[PDB]
């Protein structure tokens, strides 16, 4: 615990480790869930991790993440050290700086490539899905969490599946650190492994994704090698360690609740809506901003060079932006969340992300609709900048299961 800076009260300090929370075996969200208990204030001091203030509520959430003139990405990651040595672009730039970055991200990760790739990730499902039917059982992280996400953007980026390894323990070092590795040093690895590929399709452009960011322009004028190596960074981490984790909250939800399947499997076009729902109440980020001057925030008084982490993933489960936060309601009015981040730094990825999610939802409830957590398991979640399920053993009868 790092001792109490004097600007910080006693009585808002609330000792949240990030990486590590202490009611964890309750479920990841649950355990972050604890900020939001009613003798919490909306925004605390850990001692944890260095020291820094945590926003409680969706409302203080929100605000901070419009108002980039106080609240500055340029250090958004918790430890100061792994903020510091973050550079990835978009995200360690505010506006007006940040924007021109963000239209040529959307060529390689947007609306148009999703529609393009959305054949060979429904082809991809529906093969990963049919070869474990006739099972009866999966290791579902292993079988299909990490490999759908992960071959898809590795075709996209243009890299071989044998580099899948090597580059899925970087980004966890990124998200999930096991202490091997500070983050400098994952970052350093991750753009070691893309100096040499980018040179090479500056050189030799094609049609990959780092091909297209290295020879891209932003707003009119060339992207430098540099920038290019920032953002093709970003692009791995996204691609590597998101939706791969939200997969297995959302598969974990559906094995512990036949009424949920059933819903979906009675009305299949609901399952959009059921997306949306279980990214709210499975909702995984949680990174911040840097105070770039002295502040008053909510009657707290903030200095500069403080770090503030701004859970995305509080917004949702706030009960004053959800009645009954903790229940997954498919049919819920108003889903209120900021799953996918809030302000000017709106996830890009967000068009392929729900695509994967609505595809294997669909493609998984057609194959294999009833299906259990194998007896005796105890699932295990594991927290960080991407919260995440360490394994999740299903089971099922092959005898209630479809061939397509
Ligand atoms: C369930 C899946 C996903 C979730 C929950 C998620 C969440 C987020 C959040 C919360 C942010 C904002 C971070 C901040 O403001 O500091 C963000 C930004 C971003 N995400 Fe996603 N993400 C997901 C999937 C993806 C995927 C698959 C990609 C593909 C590479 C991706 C690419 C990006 C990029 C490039 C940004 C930076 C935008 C900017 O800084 O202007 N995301 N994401
Ligand atoms: C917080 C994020 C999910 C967002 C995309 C990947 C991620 C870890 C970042 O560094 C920005
Ligand atoms: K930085």
């Amino acid at each position: 615990l790092a001792p109490l800076p004097p600007h910080v009260p006693e009585h808002l300090v609330f000792d949240f480790d990030m990486y590590n929370p202490s009611n964890l075996s309750a479920g990841v969200q649950e355990a972050w869930a604890v900020l939001q208990e009613s003798n919490v204030p909306d925004l605390v001091w850990t001692r944890c991790n260095g020291g820094h203030w945590i926003a409680t509520r969706g409302q203080l959430i929100r605000e901070a993440y419009e108002d980039y003139r106080h609240f500055s990405s340029e250090c958004p990651f918790i430890p100061r050290e792994a903020g510091e040595a973050y550079d990835f672009i978009p995200t360690s730039m505010d506006p007006p700086e940040q924007r021109q970055f963000r239209a040529l991200a959307n060529q390689v990760v947007g609306m148009p490539v999703v529609d393009k790739l959305e054949n060979r990730i429904q082809e991809l499902a529906c093969s990963l899905i049919e070869s474990l039917r006739p099972q009866g059982q999966c290791n579902f992280t292993e079988d299909y969490a990490e490999p759908f996400p992960i071959r898809i953007f590795m075709l996209l980026a243009g890299l071989p599946e044998e580099d899948i390894p090597h580059l899925k323990y970087l980004t966890d070092q990124m998200t999930r650190p096991d202490g091997s590795m500070t983050f400098a040093e994952a970052k350093e690895a991750l753009y070691d492994y893309l100096i040499p590929i980018i040179e090479q399709r500056r050189q030799k452009p094609g049609t990959d994704a780092i091909s297209i960011v290295a020879n891209g322009q932003v707003n009119g004028r060339p992207i430098t090698s540099d920038e290019a190596k920032r953002m093709c960074g970003l692009l791995l981490v996204g691609g590597l360690d998101t939706v791969v984790n939200f997969l297995s909250f959302s598969m974990e939800f559906l094995a512990k609740s036949p009424e949920h399947r059933q819903e979906l499997i009675q009305r299949p076009e609901r399952i959009p809506a059921a997306c949306e729902e279980l990214l709210r109440r499975f909702s995984l980020v949680a990174d911040g901003r840097i105070l770039t001057s002295d502040y008053e925030f909510h009657g707290v008084q903030l200095k500069k060079g403080d770090q503030i982490l701004l859970p995305q993933m509080l917004s949702g489960l706030d009960e004053r932006e959800n009645a009954c936060p903790m229940h997954v309601d498919f049919s819920r009015q108003k889903v209120s969340h900021t799953t996918f981040g809030h302000g000017s730094h709106l996830c890009l990825g967000q068009h392929l992300a729900r695509l994967q999610i609505i595809v294997t939802l669909k493609e998984w409830l057609t194959r294999i609709p009833d299906f259990s957590i194998a007896p005796g398991a105890q699932i295990q979640h594991k927290s960080g900048i991407v919260s995440g399920v360490q394994a999740l053993p299903l089971v099922w009868d092959p005898a209630t299961t479809k061939a397509v």
